[PDB]
């Protein structure tokens, strides 16, 4: 709660570079607005951390669109966990410690974006500061 300029530019930021820095593929990702269903303050961040996780790799994988090999498929990987962990682990939102990865359901990526992009970007678009 004290700390705020850490989730305040990640949205900016990532919501601003959409387009750069961006994998192809629109891959199914559960949506973690599905909370008409089952979402703690716990689970549902956990949750969200995992499609974090998933879209972190978009825009920190490739400069624009073009590579994704084998190669680098298993080094980014470490990056994308360090720094999605450090971040998370920043704030500690969750406030848990580690969890069980599940897609209790099914939307494409695409769609995820639009609904976070959308929250997000009139949440920080709130002027705190």
């Amino acid at each position: 709660h004290k700390t705020d300029i850490t989730l305040q530019e990640i949205i900016k930021t990532l919501n601003s570079l959409t387009e750069q820095k961006t994998l192809c593929t629109e891959l199914t990702v559960t949506d973690i607005f599905a909370a008409s269903k089952n979402t703690t303050e716990k689970e549902t961040f956990c949750r969200a951390a995992t499609v974090l996780r998933q879209f972190y790799s978009h825009h920190e994988k490739d400069t624009r669109c073009l590579g994704a090999t084998a190669q680098q498929f298993h080094r980014h990987k470490q990056l994308i966990r360090f720094l999605k962990r450090l971040d998370r682990n920043l704030w500690g939102l969750a406030g848990l410690n580690s969890c069980p990865v599940k897609e209790a359901n099914q939307s494409t990526l695409e769609n995820f974006l639009e609904r976070l992009k959308t929250i997000m970007r009139e949440k920080y678009s709130k002027c705190s500061s």
